[PDB]
């Protein structure tokens, strides 16, 4: 089980199109007069960011990467 966090900074995680990405950290932004917390996503080749929700990561197809052993 958890506690509050679920993606940690530096975490190899799938994000499309891209399909690799690293959280980088908790952003809280400001919309609907509420600031709500969103992992900011870095990608190599650009400075392009995705804001994922902290309520549903999963909702947006966010998932865990996974590497080999061998």
């Amino acid at each position: 089980a958890g506690h509050m966090k679920e993606f940690r900074p530096g975490d190899k995680v799938v994000l499309p199109p891209y399909g690799v990405g690293v959280v980088a950290g908790i952003a809280q932004r400001s919309v609907s007069g509420v600031s709500r917390a969103y992992y900011q996503v870095d990608f190599p080749g650009s400075r392009s960011k995705a804001y994922v929700p902290v309520e549903a990561p999963h909702s947006v197809g966010l998932r865990k990467a996974l590497a080999p052993e061998e």
